[PDB]
């Protein structure tokens, strides 16, 4: 029994983030728990101030006509409890619920180890014999407690796109609302656990440029190659199959190469030493101890610029 | 209280995909969230335009008789909320729900690393004292937002098989409807994380064809053998027990062989060098450094053709 | 309000398997989704054909008295939706539901890698002021679509034990019904991923019978010992703590021995070579290169027979 | 509307275990599925045998006053379905439900690999304007099918503590009932997969007492040290953070020491051999090959006695 | 239909912890199961002692007006069952429920291996046409059975902040109540499984200061480096991405350095021995065997103080 209008009914929205958590980098989701603020003028609900009780009159969701406001990008339907309906005298209704859903918005792991993300929540509304348009009421969009957690990420800013996008689906237009949560991953921890450890094994590998023994050199360069796989796999895990290349997956793959030519070298600095040509052999090894480190640091300036610098 | 017909009642179907996700290669499933469009002529519901209110009259699911449309290949029953019922004057009903289920359709990992899949959804309907036939109304089968995600896969095309298959179960025929989702796995990421890394260790292994030391050679060929197991196991995991052979599991198994004959060789290039016959020994090793690489690349053209080329 | 009989009321059962999946070898369970067919004569429900409407009269589960048919070996209560109740004129009721539960039946990993299993579903019924006996109606026990999946297993045959077992519990007898699903694990994949890889490392280990160097021999025999642990652990995982010995766990444990005596030997073929007694030393090593391989293949014929052959 | 007594109302309890499973050593829980038998005399429910229908009169849980019997040590509320209420003529009520909950009782991993445990279920009841006391009726406490599974454990005996413990909580006493399930872990499988494999690597380590080469000795003693970590970690996992020391965690830690002094030795049997003092060096190594094995077996008799023997 | 006051209505709270468990260090949560004690004077509920039945009159939650007391920091809504409502004659209501939720409170892994935590539960209440203030009634806040488990932690003290914080949200103030659970992690188990094992490999690494062989030294220092990664990764896991540095992650990272300079040394103690300068070479190695151990123990006193001592 919708409210009989003369034109499009405006439903006024606002989400107050109470809780954030379980951002799943693997599954591209995240859990949230907030308020849902809704307000619309239903004239049938007007009620003569002085003639009746107080300022406002509260109802049970049953009696009043209430808009169906579905969330778009949610795995399931949001488990919500109704906090309060307060019908103004003029007919203005003040609906308020506290929902709890897991939303589904994509993530760009382009600069993975260090990256900012922007999460979305959508809110559509299907129209019937009348049209509905949703729209934000910033005084409730302020959605953010000063205790919003979401570990591993720095929460930048929760806001909403004031202009709804009014689609037109299966005959009957709908009104969508974009709510936005910006976040910057807290890297750091990635250094002492991935970056640094992963580099040290790379360096230790090429102390085989100051060694003349093939045995201790295969042991040296190969043992570390393994550890880099241990790291490659470790990272490879908490991270989805992007169709594109990831910054840290680039450097981590480039590192595979330095282990190969490293071997190529030691394997060659051998076919020369035993080829009674140690004149040339220890010339190559002499070069390596400068080439490798330079071309690496060099290549990272190139690579890092390639990603962030562009 | 079914609508009294004169023949088979046609229920008109249509699924509008709103959300896709959680394709579980392991468990052969996937999660979806869409619209369910249903339409049927119930003559008892006809209602004299001018004599009553407006064009259409909305009901609560309770009052009207509504067909039971079960999904066939679903783990459980689909959690659905009813968006709208709109009874036309002639009696045409316009049912619409937004469901959310995990479907269960098989996958062919025949060309695993690079493979296309076709997902299914079924929709049956059991008949009573009357017969029901389902059938598509393409204007609602268009089921696909321009935001359909499903990570790691490229979504080809959502469509439906217009002709239902009318079984006959436990006395009382049913009408099934095949809805189809085609997808092509986004490989790529498999190269810098599996393919390439896995090859490099294979090459490094057989730099032992340019080495004359049994120690650094066992170290060489064996250490890498291990890493290939590390890779074999890693892949082996996110992948079910197919009764058939998988493309990447073929090459990954074929690789086990090159590590064996590699050892065979170095183990033999030793029983000869110490058998004061280094004439023959370094003849074998000289061969290996060409045989191995050729017969490999060679065998892949064979194998790859065997899979995709046929 | 049970139907007043003159003797034991027969409830007629039948399960039509629609979906199978999630056989958890670890947890000894498995998920199923089927029809539940129930039929019983309630004479109070008889209804004069010509005097009233049609052949049969459908009810809502509420009105009619309906038997409580609990599943015995289920983790929880089965999530079921009622498809149809159709009361015959004589009083014969035709109940039909589509349930979805995870059943709990044991598994014998005696011949693990290659083994057949028989799954169970139970269906009891508690009696009140009257006795109930359940019993199969094969025309609904046919429970099996030609699309029954259950990956990794070959589904042999779904059937039911026609004779119920009528216990007697807490005063008030019950009627249990054994439904049976036979399955044969699809091994195969176990070869190129466990069996073969696991053997190759065993062979490579004992190329140390054609080597005279203690260093490359410890490297050889030990490195592979490790990989066999990597395999031992890998298998050890997707497999519960049986109180008995498993076929593949037997060979995989027996393999541990060949790595020990292998070491014993190389460790001994050393205390002799350095004991200026290389006459004896290379006599032992000469033996090993025949003993080991024979006694192994030999022991497997013994072991394999021990399991399957008996 | 409680039954008006003259003193404390006795509610008669009894749990018939139908299903056991999912004992989580990690989380100290376990899942069960049983009957709940309750019986109490409500005199208002008396009903003149001959004047009315039959022996007993069945009700829907709604009508009758029924005691709230909460389980104490349960994660959540137990999902129960009501099987039957049968009011005797005198007023004796016969309540019966089939519940399904996960209980939470502690475990003592003191003798971990081989240990017996005793599981608990509690059943309290809060009193109102009258007092309630619970108490067992052994004829229903017999709770145990001859098919009670619970894999990996041998089920000893299900019984109940007949005397309730009547606390006094937030003003209003309660009656608690201790039900007990004794179980003995099926070890065995721990031998061929942990114990034995873990020992073999320990032995192989100290074949370095019959070797004079520092290289093959570091390779020997170190490689195995690693595998023992592989085992240490493997075990360390399916096992909670006890504040006390676990039997197998003791021996597994003690093993770490034999790998250290082993290294100490080989590292010392080197600083002597190169110190032109091989007289002393191969005296130490000669000792080790007897000391180590003895002091180990010796220390286990000590340790094992320390745990089980005391 | 709220109770008509003359000022702010005081609702009296109290949580009696019955069960604790599933503290997820990863997800910063934990599960609890307790009583919820609520009491408020609703004068409309007053009921003339002698004129009617007994002391108190019990209701079903339906009839009475009852405050909505939401938990703040909970993933979802708390699954609660209502134990008893007991309306006093004056109008004092005695509400009591037994809820079961997972709460979400942060954790400081600053001194991780050894650390105390303080868990929170919040309880807000939204006001309508009247104001509500919550407040503790210590006689029910005593929330703690003498069987409160929560494995791996020592439970210090459950208490509540008597003064509520009265916010002001979306127009309509609310009353929040801070309940506090203090806990001290049971470390210990971290020694024989992480600390000690992790140290032993560090020591064994630098027995390469008493060795003159580059091969057995790379083998020595590198093999252990790996194991420390095995440990680094193992710990790295059951532990979230803190933006700060963790005590055990500090020492575990500092350990990476001692493995690098260790290599630096052995790699240098080689470029000197082969540079016909063994005078200097074995001077460096002589230093190391004292420098390393000192500077380590030294650095830990520094580091440990840095964390706990400050």
């Amino acid at each position: 029994p919708p409210p009989i209008a003369d034109e499009p009914l405006t439903v006024n929205t606002g989400i107050y983030l109470i809780e954030c958590y379980s951002l799943d980098d693997k599954a591209e989701t995240f859990k949230v728990n907030a308020f849902l603020s809704l307000s619309w003028k239903d004239r049938r609900l007007a009620f003569d101030p002085v003639r009746s009780g107080v300022r406002v009159k509260t109802y049970e969701p049953e009696a009043i006509w209430i808009p169906e406001i579905r969330f778009v990008n949610v795995e399931n339907a949001r488990d919500a409890d109704v906090v309060d309906i307060s019908v103004s005298p003029d007919g203005t209704v003040q609906y308020l619920e506290r929902f709890s859903a897991r939303v589904l918005s994509p993530l760009d792991f382009r600069r993975y180890p260090f990256d900012s993300q922007t999460l979305h929540i959508y809110l559509i509304v299907r129209s019937v014999d009348t049209r509905n348009i949703v729209l934000a009421v910033d005084l409730e969009k302020v959605g953010k407690n000063d205790d919003v957690f979401l570990t591993g990420w720095d929460i930048e800013s929760f806001t909403a796109v004031v202009k709804p996008a009014n689609f037109a689906l299966e005959d009957r237009l709908e009104s969508k609302l974009d709510y936005q949560l910006r976040i910057s991953r807290q890297y750091f921890s990635y250094i002492p656990n991935i970056i640094l450890p992963m580099l040290f094994i790379l360096f230790i590998s090429w102390t085989a440029f100051w060694s003349t023994s093939y045995a201790a050199n295969v042991t040296l360069v190969v043992s570390t190659l393994i550890a880099h796989i241990a790291f490659n796999i470790l990272v490879e895990t908490n991270l989805p199959k992007t169709p594109y290349m990831t910054y840290t997956g680039a450097i981590i793959f480039m590192i595979y190469l330095f282990y190969f030519v490293a071997v190529i070298e030691v394997t060659v600095q051998h076919y020369l030493k035993v080829e009674s040509q140690p004149a040339r052999a220890a010339s190559i090894t002499r070069a390596s101890r400068i080439a490798f480190p330079v071309v690496f640091l060099l290549a990272n300036i190139i690579l890092a610029f390639l990603f962030f610098g562009f």
